[PDB]
């Protein structure tokens, strides 16, 4: 019985060992934060439009201008690897055969090269900077083997206090490694190559990265740029003054700071103020979760743990199916709603609770 | 111990096969709207008017302009042979003994002329249409055999999504058939009689249907039109303005879409807007919750599964007893609230809480 | 372990018969009433006034312009011989050691007359009006054996649909009597004495029982009348513009109608609009749910189901020891917020959740 | 497994007798005011500022014009040798060690004298008014000792009605003793020294203590004077007047009145109305409860159970354990919310709920 996410999730915390289920689905202190991410979708509902011709519907749509089978994406998450083999690239194919954009994390299992190598779809990269000199060198490496988008991530200037793995003294899976930091150069003295070398035998990550360096990165990448970690239509405002080409709303699926507010409560605000493209992760299980954060303005969600139990579960093919149960479960909904047209969506569809 | 419908839910849940009893309750997806359909109705309050004479008191009256015993009436329902032997007609009989309405189900187990042959009741048609050709041949039907009003059901443009019955791998019972589909020629070619009897080996329904098809109905049918399905005191008005002499609020019982708001939350704004007869359905299981409908406005409350527990649990009989509680339950309500005459409902009973 | 009202009850519950236990405890059909009068008090939470003598403090106060030792009152409860031997009188006896009112009930065990030679505190009647002739006589029999304050309940009209008493099919204890309905003669002919003879082997009481009919009772009895039952400012007024000196917001302890408002939800209101002594009762547990009422304006608040758990088990003794704890929670109650004459209470120090 | 506060909860109840685990754990009555103390917290959300340099972070601050390693202070609690031996101690010696104040509660087991020898950290001490007399012998003791801050407990006119204690027939260890009140003469006869001895034999404390006796104990203390259990802006604004140098909101932990209001609900007030340093504690847990707190203008914030459950656990060491937990809570919450420097919090961080 595998008719919706959740189906998937029971499936993969009995396949998976605890400690990586625990890994996947945990999140900071109490978890009243992946709660409330959840609870929060239901402070909308909708109010349909009847006798609306739904016969034919739509759920093409521009991300970035860029057109895309449906305004969803699989979104950056490290250690794939230790949830399915060659995890990487399962979710890459699953995101090409759908028709949408698969973003590959900083600590992935699969390198930025030899996935772009296997896969051409459209695929993103999201960096997280722990020294700066780094930091350029993978993404040039994703710029000179295609990588359309840059996500800067912003939220993890430190550690998330997730509980689960402390009670099981988690360790990154033995079998897998961050592919990414590879050949990085060793053995070399003097400043950096020891100062650089000091910070990636560190699990911290660099928090001075502020405005400035934001503006750093953007002369060194041509392409679309994305903030990802906002949670204020202020901060959202400010990476456009300072040239992102978009933002992505998002408290990191609750993982890093348990009583941050949902980026729903913001979305509709980050909208009309900058004027931009607003992207949004974080609680989405449902067509309907996507649905009401489309009609309030979101350009696309992206996809988390969603497709993570597909892929836990069964593999490619799971997250093929999570996709496929996904896709059907807007269309239906639009359906339901008389907004044929996913691109017509508007609050007009939306009752506040 | 059968006091109330919740004492029929209990019985007709011991002796229904699984598989049916949750074709019946079951909702869609996460069944939070049949919860909010229930909860709801706990956002008001009564505040009794004292000192009142409430010694003659008295539960008629009029809907569409004729009267009749209480403000209540049985809505349509298909697949009620599934329930009790000849459900169709032991619903139609027990309405009619308790002075209301029986709205027959387009996917009834017993045909139109069947129905209006054995018994004399005020009979109400609820038309889906899956292919207009034959669309209009059950309306012909309906006007040529006596039944009084036509309501149309417009929020089943698609199947909503109920896990449940995916679960059990709900199929139409056997000994069981769509009856008013029954002789709609075949072995016929050419364009339709081959267009239609395609459209009849579909489950889906007729998506198209839109503002200008409705002028098209309300022109074959010469007698009182309802549109069943709106959510939207816009809807409802648009509805008037198209030739609807009423409209029915409701969200299918919770069975469409799970997140749809209550009918419930439009319902004063609907009266107030339309100006005309506005009835609703979807939650209604206690006297209570039927008064505070009326009390808003409502001109009526169609009874969808409370009825149909006492079909299940005790045939016919049932009926006539959920009918009795329910009848009394309103008069008793009516009698605390210091409103003799129900007709005199209004908001000034009720407290917003 | 008997510390509160709670351990009372449930002392109670072990002590008598399950049936009797659930006439006592239950409310009317879901019971969703019952629990909103508890709940309703977490709308208020205490602002205490700190650095004030409350050295010496009183809880003395004026009811209708009489000084009894607490603003409290057993308030009129039937068949208390069901719940302990000479149920009517224990309670009466406690009252008055306790130095507050009693308030008989037209369907109590023991008669107007009977209580009146046993007891010398402060008698209160409270009235149900089932034939105007038959209520004519008690009142008077009220008036001649001292009782000082006529209570006129309206909340009545129709029995509430309690459905323990239907699952338990309750019948009033074979011991026991409605003793003030004794005596009332038979065996005469003619319209009144067989019209009267007949609504007396009625449960049903006088449904007709008016403004009107208030002034005729205004008339009958003079000294303090209260009218007991209402749920609005509206009715309170009107009852004091028609020569009540008082009213009794009330739901009857949610046992006649399962949605009614609770009384606190109208009581500053109620206190505003009719500038009389308005007095109150429904749900009352705790002496902080006392205290919220005094200081929103009433005048004192009436016990129901709290001093029976006392009586039920464990008789006069059991009373007593309910009154003593309650007097003591409201005394460190005042000490606590600040407050220490209990007729400076004000809505100052209350904050609205 | 100790990761947070909560662990060591779990950890002293698996170690305390029931009774002491109780008398520490309890509130008054129902204990509504304890789980509304936590509740309150989720009014509140956090929204962080992205892309700010908090590679450098201060978690230190002034509190009463003299700094600290952070806003955080062990505050007032009695009988802390029944919870771990020379408990006072302990605790004292943890907040030394951390680079917080120690406040000693007047009903310590170790003597004003005693501590201020054997600790030579920031030590302030509580005092607890049951004889006018007495209390300028302790006021005296702890100014001649070195006490650095005065801190006047006010919400305990009278002694909460704790039920638990009342079960457990909670009686005062054996082993321990009140030693701030040893020595106080006997054997004396006349007015005082009988009229003393007779108040000191009392339970009770002096609930006659009012404004003017503030202003008593204002010229006998020069240095820092707090007034401890304020819950409106209002009276911390008297405070002031009277020439209190701040206050600590607070009710007690929910242990003397269950339904007053979390401190919480007026902190933003108080800050804005009196001008001067406003202190709090009560339902305290979280790293995030405190830079609640701290963003809406607390000067500082005072533990009380939670630094117990360390002691209860642990001993010392568990205090210092439970201390560097916070600390590094604090610490990492700041990082997450973009403030590097405590000092700077302000509403901006927050969402109201
Ligand atoms: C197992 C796991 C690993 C993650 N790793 C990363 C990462 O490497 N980079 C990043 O930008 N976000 C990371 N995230 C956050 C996701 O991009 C996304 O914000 C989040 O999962 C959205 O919420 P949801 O899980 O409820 O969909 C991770 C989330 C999970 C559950
Ligand atoms: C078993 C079942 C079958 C239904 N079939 C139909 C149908 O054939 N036509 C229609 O207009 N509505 C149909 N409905 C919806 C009802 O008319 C009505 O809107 C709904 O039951 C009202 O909610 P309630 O069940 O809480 O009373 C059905 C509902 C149930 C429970
Ligand atoms: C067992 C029982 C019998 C009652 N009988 C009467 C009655 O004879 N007359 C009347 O005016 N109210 C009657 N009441 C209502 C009470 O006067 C009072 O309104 C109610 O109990 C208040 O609520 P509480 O039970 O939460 O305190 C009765 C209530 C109970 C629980
Ligand atoms: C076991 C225990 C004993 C206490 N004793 C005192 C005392 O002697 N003096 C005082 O001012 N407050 C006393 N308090 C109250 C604390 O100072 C503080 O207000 C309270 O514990 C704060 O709430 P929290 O326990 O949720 O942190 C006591 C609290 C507890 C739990």
């Amino acid at each position: 019985n595998l008719f919706n996410v959740e189906d998937y999730r029971k499936l993969a915390q009995k396949r998976l060992p605890k400690m990586v289920y625990d890994y996947l689905e945990g999140g900071a202190e109490d978890e009243y934060g992946v709660k409330h991410n959840r609870d929060v979708f239901q402070q909308w509902r909708f109010k349909p439009k009847r006798l609306v011709d739904v016969s034919r519907r739509s759920l093409q749509a521009e991300v970035l201008g860029k057109r895309q089978s449906m305004p969803l994406l699989i979104g950056p998450t490290a250690l794939n690897g230790a949830l399915w083999p060659k995890g990487d690239l399962a979710l890459a194919r699953a995101a090409t055969k759908a028709g949408i954009p698969f973003v590959l994390s900083t600590a992935s299992n699969m390198s930025i090269e030899d996935l772009a190598r296997q896969c051409d779809g459209d695929l993103w990269f999201q960096l997280y900077v722990i020294h700066r000199e780094i930091a350029q060198g993978m993404v040039l490496k994703a710029l000179h083997t295609g990588y359309t988008t840059l996500v800067l991530t912003t939220d993890v200037a430190v550690n998330g206090y997730r509980e689960r793995d402390l009670h099981n003294r988690f360790k990154i899976p033995p079998f897998l490694t961050l592919k990414n930091f590879e050949g990085i150069d060793l053995g070399k003295m003097d400043k950096a190559n020891l100062e650089m070398q000091a910070a990636l035998m560190s699990r911290q990550m660099d928090a001075s990265f502020n405005w400035e360096a934001l503006r750093w990165l953007r002369d060194l990448w041509p392409h679309k740029l994305l903030v990802k970690g906002l949670l204020s239509a202020e901060d959202a405002d400010r990476c456009i003054a300072e040239g992102a080409d978009g933002v992505i709303l998002s408290n990191h699926g609750g993982r890093q700071l348990d009583c941050a507010i949902s980026p729903m409560e913001v979305l509709a605000q980050s909208v009309a103020k900058t004027g931009k493209p607003v992207l949004i992760d974080s609680g989405f299980r449902r067509g309907s979760d996507i649905v009401k954060a489309l009609a309030l303005g979101a350009e696309a969600v992206l996809l988390g743990r969603a497709t993570l139990y597909g892929l836990a579960a069964r593999g490619e093919t799971g997250v093929d199916e999570v996709l496929t149960l996904l896709k059907a479960d807007i269309d239906r909904t639009l359906a339901q709603i008389g907004c044929p047209d996913i691109t017509s969506l508007s609050p007009d569809y939306l009752q506040n609770e």
